[PDB]
């Protein structure tokens, strides 16, 4: 079976979608943008070459819709004889769109693909065409979104203080221009109205401190409750996308893998345990890659409550290497949580990371509504 | 690599979307009955032992938002342990589901999934939620009849292939080719009263080409050839699988009812609406070093008879159609729900190829905005 390796990783600004950058950008569009620069950042590659393209997106309605994959890589001029699907696996759908890439081409089936992802929150919010079956309805949220904080006791101050840090470490990626080679300028509009090319997140808040964070109200119950706004993800509008290919192609080509895929899991877990996917998911990873958590050297962990993740990172023995391994770059606190772009998203930091501090290895992974996880441990060379 | 192979292939009825069978049934039902059913209809399997479970849906809002593959398979009592995900490729979203499982088994990441699809076009119809990039393009006359008009496929050849469809698709019915892949499922009859359905209430029976001929047409009035009769019907369905590695089923006694022996899909000019069953099933014929006349039987789905005729055209079959292809009727008759048609073509292949003892059958599919998709199974 060939081997997978990632050749160009990229993503769009994270933009605010409460009146933000890409209030009046389309879903396709960020998508299209990002699929055209891949193709152009990577001129050996004949864009007919492409054996598909898999894209992840949640909220698939409105401009969101009827396959988003095909709908953006026919805007961004792929020809059209290149296919197009695009994934849903909630909050982790573009790091399934990795794997399932990965696998088409470990099994020969393709040696190059698309991945990546887009949500356009502002557009099409998570409250828009809710229709839950009353089967499934499972005070309750404070109950199941806190249960791992409660556990693991994760106190308010803790989350506040790892909240401060994500935007701090956003910041300092973004003023030492450590995201510079991820970022691809994208148009949006600034807060006048007029036509503005980004080139970094708008939606981090160097004003964040710890103080701030700490005269924000509980978001569930007002006497025992730890999560606030403030340590939850930011609501960003966002792409990421990668070029993987067979290590083989890579080779013809006389493209430089920027890493290699060493092993992919995905889990099951307690939907009422919010959160907790990223347990059980990186102890599959590291096990089918033959690794251990100190293994690694660099962790993305998706930021989409303090209080679950620091339990995660506390249950997996990380707790003392935070601030050597973990969201070096901060995470969806500070940079949103646009769930189909996430996987790709954090995927893509995580690589750049890793060339920044020459890691051996490093690995993804996030947790999932109604209790899911998705990790992938990434290996360079 | 492991071999993958299909223990157990089945599907709901195919229920009329405007007022049927389904009206009062949630599209996470649907699906999670035909989960339950798999579970049940195979006891060795141990449900907590899945690895995956992929699903294919197109209109993911309502009922079918926020990942239905998980919220049916949590309603189906499967254990919160096993993982689920939804695909989108349009009308071969549920033929995808199967691909992407089948190289999860392949590769070694899985040993046995659920694959299926659902669509509930009553309750999710094609038409809600539409924001289409005003930058892009089965509507448009131009468009979905451009190869009836290449190949000079008139209206009477359009309606004569129509009735076929519910002719073979009310024979089967009637001979109980359709007995063992139709799960009995709950809808509602037309009096409200609770009704276990085992037949696919949309199939008109009564279909003449000469009532056939008296319909307008869909498009251009003047020169449209392509009516509503001849188009695909609108139903509410599922349809689903059980795969899983050649080894584990000898470990678990489970006898394979089919093999995948190749999977392709291809991109196609969008403009030249249907197209992708040819160059999909040639990919695929390729990979499987099989020529079509080793295909013992096709299943081609019916967007169109406009469509679908001139692929039976360029892939060489005008000659097999009553020998090999949508022997028991195809989406004219029994309804094209998108995210279960892959799927559901799959199954309705996989059962004609036991009752014709068949080696080889290949089941492919257009899909919206330029696709194909194709799986060549073998039954050894
Ligand atoms: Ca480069
Ligand atoms: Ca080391
Ligand atoms: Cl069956
Ligand atoms: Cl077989
Ligand atoms: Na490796």
């Amino acid at each position: 079976m060939e081997q997978v390796v990632i050749v160009d990783a990229i993503r769009t600004p994270m933009g605010r979608s409460k009146g933000g950058a890409f209030r009046n950008v389309r879903a396709e569009d960020l998508s299209a943008h990002l699929m055209r620069s891949l193709l152009a950042r990577n001129p050996s590659l004949t864009a007919a070459t492409l054996d598909d393209i898999y894209w992840g997106c949640v909220q698939q309605t409105l401009e969101q819709g009827f396959n988003i994959a095909r709908n953006a890589a026919l805007l961004a001029e792929i020809p059209h004889s290149v296919p197009a699907v695009t994934v849903n696996r909630l909050c982790g759908s573009s790091m399934q769109a990795l794997h399932d890439a990965a696998r088409m081409i470990m099994t020969g089936d393709a040696q190059v693909c698309l991945v990546g992802g887009v949500e356009h929150m502002g557009h099409v919010p998570m409250s828009h065409g809710v229709d839950f079956h009353p089967g499934l309805s499972r005070g309750m949220m404070g109950l199941t979104a806190e249960m791992l904080s409660r556990l693991h006791g994760i106190s308010r101050e803790m989350q506040d203080q790892f909240a401060a840090r994500s935007h701090a470490r956003a910041w300092a990626a973004t003023q030492s221009g450590a995201f510079k080679t991820e970022i691809i300028p994208t148009g949006g509009h600034d807060a006048d109205g007029v036509l503005k090319q980004f080139n970094y997140d708008e939606v981090i808040r160097p004003e964040t401190t710890v103080e701030a964070l700490s005269t924000l109200r509980p978001a569930f119950d007002p006497v025992s409750g730890t999560v606030t706004a403030g340590t939850s993800s930011a609501l960003s509008d966002g792409a990421a996308a990668m070029l993987v290919m067979s290590e083989s192609r890579a080779r013809e080509l006389g493209l430089k893998p920027r890493a290699r895929i060493r092993s992919m899991a995905v889990v099951g877990c307690d939907p009422s345990i919010m959160g907790y996917g990223p347990v059980p998911a990186s102890k599959l990873a590291l096990k089918k890659a033959g690794l251990s958590a100190s293994d690694i050297d660099v962790f993305e962990m998706n930021e989409a409550f303090a209080a679950q993740i620091l339990p995660c990172i506390k249950d997996l023995g990380l707790m003392e290497q935070i601030d050597e391994k973990i969201n070096l770059n901060g995470g969806a606190i500070a940079l949103g949580h646009p769930l189909g772009c996430s996987g790709a998203r954090i995927s893509t930091t995580l690589i750049n990371l890793m060339e920044r501090k020459d890691a051996q290895f490093g690995l993804a992974t996030m947790c999932i509504g109604l209790g899911q996880g998705i990790a992938t441990v990434f290996e360079r060379v």
